[PDB]
């Protein structure tokens, strides 16, 4: 059944809550981004309203199929009216498209919904600074202090000087990236930029960027593989046999692959400097994990948090054992007692 964490108390509404059939007392569905164990269950049959951004509508009406009468975006930073109660959408810091929600109940209580997000100092100065918010729905992905990462920056200025210097060395190199869904665009856009090349990839990939409102998209991507040293491949094909095997389908043109997998967290976080990252090789192809991150760190979450001073926490990520719903609730007390709310 819908889970309670999925529910906004004194509303008719439901966050993230498409894979249940009809939840009993539902007037309207908000999808916070276009990520499938968020938006699970939703197709051209749906006939409630679903409200979300521009970027996450044009991927429904174009990916899903979802008509477009059924469709609401909603502007950003902006006040609006829905059901007869006020939301305001802000941007999460997660995938393109991504949002954070705010509803201001009638009774006067505000909550805050973060969706996926990746919290920011700059979220201090939007239209939160402005009331209380009395309830947080928290994206507690991450929230254990082993969880470090370096900042996006760091990783891209990495990745960039990487991709350069060894197609630089070898001009007969390939690059390869990997992915499984929208996000992280960053990647595999700043290399193609430093090489002088288009990403290429599949017709559905190509469709579904084509929906983010990136600009000057056009100019940077292309479905054309043989006029591109940047590919974009499924993540289940960056391996060994994957790589080796499309190396063959580019006809002699390339003589040794370079692959990044931009991973969440890995265990060489607690130890390794960004500085020191190192790839698997195997003959020609070599593999670089990089922990680029669209969720918050530990203490990026906590900074967030203990500005806020919510009233109450609900989690919405590893609430499904006790030690992990215990830990998570651990760490909220400490940090209330050390901020002082
Ligand atoms: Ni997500």
């Amino acid at each position: 059944t819908c889970p309670f964490y999925k529910k906004i108390p004194g509303t008719g509404f439901t966050v993230d809550a498409f894979q249940y059939g009809v939840v009993e007392g539902c007037t309207a569905y908000f999808l916070t981004h276009f990520h499938s164990d968020h938006y699970a269950g939703l197709s051209k049959h749906f006939t409630f309203p679903v409200y979300c951004s521009e970027i996450t509508g044009n991927l429904l009406k174009n990916k899903l199929h979802v008509q477009e009468q059924y469709i609401h975006p909603l502007p950003l930073d902006t006040e609006c009216i829905v059901n007869g109660v006020k939301v305001v959408l802000l941007d999460a810091n997660h995938c393109p498209g991504a949002v954070m929600i705010l509803f201001y109940l009638p009774n006067g209580t505000v909550i805050l919904h973060t969706g996926d997000f990746r919290a920011d100092p700059s979220m201090e100065r939007s239209l939160l600074a402005d009331q209380k918010v009395h309830m947080l729905y928290l994206d507690t992905t991450y929230c254990s202090p082993e969880y470090t990462f370096p900042s996006q920056q760091e990783v891209i200025r990495f990745a960039i000087n990487t991709a350069f210097e060894a197609v630089t060395l070898n001009p007969h190199a390939l690059v390869v990236c990997g992915t499984y869904s929208i996000g992280k665009e960053k990647v595999f856009l700043a290399i193609a930029d430093v090489l002088g090349s288009k990403v290429g990839m599949s017709q559905e990939k190509y469709k579904t960027l084509q929906c983010l409102n990136i600009p000057e998209i056009n100019s940077l991507i292309t479905t054309d593989m043989c006029s591109s040293l940047v590919h974009l491949l499924p993540m289940m094909q960056i391996n060994f046999k994957g790589l080796q095997s499309h190396l063959k389908k580019c006809g002699g043109k390339y003589n040794q692959i370079l692959a990044f997998r931009p991973t969440g967290w890995t265990h060489s976080n607690k130890f390794t400097r960004i500085a020191d990252v190192i790839p698997q090789t195997k003959g020609n192809i070599s593999i670089y994990g990089i922990p680029y991150s669209e969720h918050s760190s530990y203490l990026e979450m906590k900074r967030f948090v203990q500005w806020l001073k919510p009233q109450k926490i609900i989690p919405t990520v590893n609430v499904g054992t006790w030690k992990s719903r215990s830990t998570m609730e651990k760490y909220f007390r400490e940090w209330k007692l050390e901020a002082g709310y």
